[PDB]
């Protein structure tokens, strides 16, 4: 009858009468996640259900991502777990509820997301990815706008549910690798995905234009110059250089996170006051659900 949620440094007793079911979070690839209000605090949280009867694989992956989240309590850029509740037949996982993902913001904006926002997102996501690798040995392997979450507090956090570690975002060196079935590669492939994601969000346009097939996209990644930010949109020199470095085609010359964290783009966005919160709220208030 009773579980526990820890939020804001405080542990709370929670019975079902304490939780208001506010419905689906939206069109996921996951399912069985609800937005719920915790009546004792007014926090709205996300609750994911893992059925004991569910697919072994899907469940093993959930548990692995959960393991990482539980050990990531010291990272501001990873979505936090508030609690778990195990019944005979299910496990419920309470998570910090974010507003939406960058993929959906792009759709709402019907175009470019401002540099200022993308700068703050870059700082957060690089730090999240770096944290994952350095603390937990996790190489994300799926950095894309759908895994970048924002909220109306102005927080920016990474996602993976997959955090335990998509041809469009594939680095060159990963396209026809020496050993694809024994895929022991490094974080530079994720750096490339980040650069793609930034160009896509900065332009409003996924950079591999009018490709009809996944293979055709891969041909573009290999044959074409990196899809650098355009020169005609008022992008800063630091943002353009940051994206160019991320999109270094030769992976041996592409920077790692520790080097990216020194980039002027990051240094400037660490210090720049940007009201991501108000901006997100305006967007969500003026646009419709994709
Ligand atoms: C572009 C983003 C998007 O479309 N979606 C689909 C709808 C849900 C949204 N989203 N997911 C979470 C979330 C992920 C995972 C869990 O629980 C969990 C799974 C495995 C291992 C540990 C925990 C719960 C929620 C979101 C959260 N927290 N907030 C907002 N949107 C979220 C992704
Ligand atoms: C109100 C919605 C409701 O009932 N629902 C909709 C969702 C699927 C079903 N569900 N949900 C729970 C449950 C369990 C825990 C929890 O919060 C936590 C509290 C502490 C730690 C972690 C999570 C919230 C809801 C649940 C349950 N207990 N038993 C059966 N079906 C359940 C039916």
């Amino acid at each position: 009858q009773t579980g526990y949620l820890t939020i804001g440094g405080q542990r709370y007793q929670a019975e079902i009468n304490d939780l208001e079911n506010l419905g689906e979070m939206g069109s996921g690839t996951c399912g069985q996640v609800w937005k719920m209000r915790f009546r004792k605090t007014g926090h709205v949280i996300a609750v994911k259900q893992m059925r004991r009867s569910g697919n072994k694989e899907e469940n093993k992956r959930i548990l692995m991502d959960l393991d990482v989240v539980l050990k990531s309590h010291d990272c501001p850029y990873i979505v936090q777990c508030f609690g778990t509740f195990i019944t005979n037949t299910d496990v419920f996982i309470a998570m910090e509820l974010m507003g939406t993902c960058a993929e959906k913001l792009k759709k709402r904006m019907q175009g470019p997301i401002p540099e200022r926002i993308l700068g703050k997102m870059t700082v957060a996501i690089v730090k999240a990815l770096y944290y994952l690798k350095e603390k937990h040995g996790v190489i994300h392997r799926d950095v894309k706008p759908s895994n970048i979450l924002l909220d109306e507090r102005g927080q920016i956090k990474l996602c993976d549910f997959g955090i335990s570690g998509c041809a469009a975002y594939m680095a060159p060196e990963r396209i026809d690798p020496p050993d694809p079935t024994k895929p022991d590669y490094d974080i530079r492939a994720d750096v490339w995905s980040l650069g793609i994601s930034l160009v896509e969000l900065a332009t409003g346009q996924f950079p591999y234009k009018n490709c009809k097939t996944d293979f055709e996209v891969l041909t573009k990644v290999l044959q074409e110059e990196p899809p650098l930010l355009p020169g005609h949109m008022g992008f800063s020199g630091d943002f353009q250089s940051f994206v160019k470095d991320c999109l270094t085609k030769d992976h041996r010359k592409r920077p790692k996170y520790n080097k990216l964290l020194e980039h002027s783009f990051i240094k400037r966005y660490e210090t720049l006051e940007v009201d991501v919160a108000s901006w997100f709220k305006d967007v969500m208030a003026k646009t419709e659900s994709p």
